[PDB]
């Protein structure tokens, strides 16, 4: 991995591994989600971070609010995938990290992703608008002209996800995170939520369709000792509405939509 | 990754990733277990495989019977780890795949592993002895002189694991595999068993000790729609445990093992 010539984005090549591919011999969306996280961490480290000097002193962290992924073609085991990432400012709302997935040989675009991040106090789990003195430290690493992975005026990533009404058509109950589902700071990482959402997709859809789009709205963080229920309903290409909630009280932690295409 | 000069072993370098490290900012044993699997798959592909032409004709596959891993130092996020693997013949019992983990910079040995594989009919799940026709096909890829990752006069990889008596000191109930826990053929990955075994280690031991040795004896394969119970008991500076994985309902054994932890 390395910073581009202008230092305003990062490129990294990954060779797809045997344990990273699924039932159809191509990479899983959870492996892709890990590769986006990895390329994002190396971009943050190549610029000197992923928090800034002042936001470290204030006990401030960046948390994901939304994730949108679109895959046209999944790389096969042994294929080389080049990913390009970059940050941008969204005024006082937060930051946006974008990604482009390309084929190393053909040079074609095989996928793209976008995510919205919000700023919160590490301890009180509050939420606050981006302060100006914080923006001045990280804006020198973002391109000044807007660079959108999903440019198109009203595309797919910025649509409001509704709440799944009961009874759900499909469900997967009693989901618990293991120690491998936790990050270096013992927090359940945002890739596990994608896996948990897909656990309630019927096996017949898995065997006849391929995942093309996935939008996830993060509402609350799941804890190490928490139990989650995964709910899904066909809203239609096959489309679904998903809901992750705490097994007991039914407190919402995530809501999303997936779109599948016929193989 | 590439075959060595003599084509009798394979070397591959891995750069440790952010999501691959644990609470100690060093790689997890499940990430290491994945790297051993990956280097083994590329070694099998570099020689033309990991079934032979006779094994494919007879519906025969290789299944793990035992796994032994010993880690002296876990690589940190960003560190480069070079792994060297090779397979050997164990007469008509089966095959043995060995691994050496080294530091790319210092050149030192930071870990090693050994595994025993048995032959089994893929459909009937019936194990069988290694025939000579099959043995003739893969022995041209194994060194002729014995090359043991754990040579020593009486190594800890070949010790008999007993069955955990009830009540267990610690337990983790209701463990189910997800779709990411399954391989390309929809079979529960052998790495998931390691994670499931460690799910019953007390959190206090995790925060004060580091995993050094892990021996696992594979008895039965867990299915996609199965539920597992993880049981552990301290058998002991160093803390030792006896583990048992069994089906939540009937209590049918699928795995048994031992772990050794050292003070941080
Ligand atoms: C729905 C789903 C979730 C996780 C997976 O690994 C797969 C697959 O391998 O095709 C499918
Ligand atoms: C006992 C245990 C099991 C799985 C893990 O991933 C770790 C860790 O992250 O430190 C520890």
């Amino acid at each position: 991995g390395s910073l581009t010539e202008d230092g305003l984005s990062y490129k990294e090549k990954f060779v797809v591994r045997s344990y990273e591919v699924g039932s159809n011999k191509t990479a899983t969306v959870e492996t892709i989600a890990n590769l986006l996280q990895e390329v994002g961490c190396n971009h943050a480290q190549s610029v000197g971070f992923a928090t800034t000097t002042t936001m470290r002193k204030l006990h401030l962290i960046w948390v994901t609010a939304r994730m949108h992924i679109e895959i046209y073609k999944y790389p096969a085991w042994g294929d080389v995938v080049e990913i390009e990432t970059w940050c941008q400012s969204e005024g006082r709302i937060g930051t946006r990290r974008d990604w482009i997935l390309k084929d190393s040989v053909t040079g074609e675009v095989t996928g793209r992703a976008t995510s919205k991040w919000v700023m919160m106090n590490q301890d009180t789990r509050r939420l606050q608008k981006v302060s100006d003195d914080v923006r001045d430290e990280y804006l020198v690493f973002c391109p000044q002209e807007p660079r959108l992975a999903f440019p198109e005026e009203n595309n797919r990533s910025l649509k409001k996800i509704p709440k799944l009404e009961d009874p759900a058509q499909y469900s997967m109950i009693g989901l618990k995170p293991r120690r491998a589902d936790l990050d270096m700071n013992q927090h359940v990482n945002n890739v596990t939520y994608i896996g948990w959402v897909l656990e309630s997709i019927p096996q017949e859809i898995v065997d006849t369709h391929e995942l093309q789009v996935i939008t996830l709205d993060y509402r609350r963080e799941c804890q190490q000792d928490d139990v989650v229920d995964s709910l899904t309903t066909t809203t239609s290409d096959s489309q679904f509405l998903h809901l992750l909630r705490l097994s007991g009280d039914g407190q919402e932690i995530n809501r999303g939509t997936t779109l599948w295409r016929k193989k």
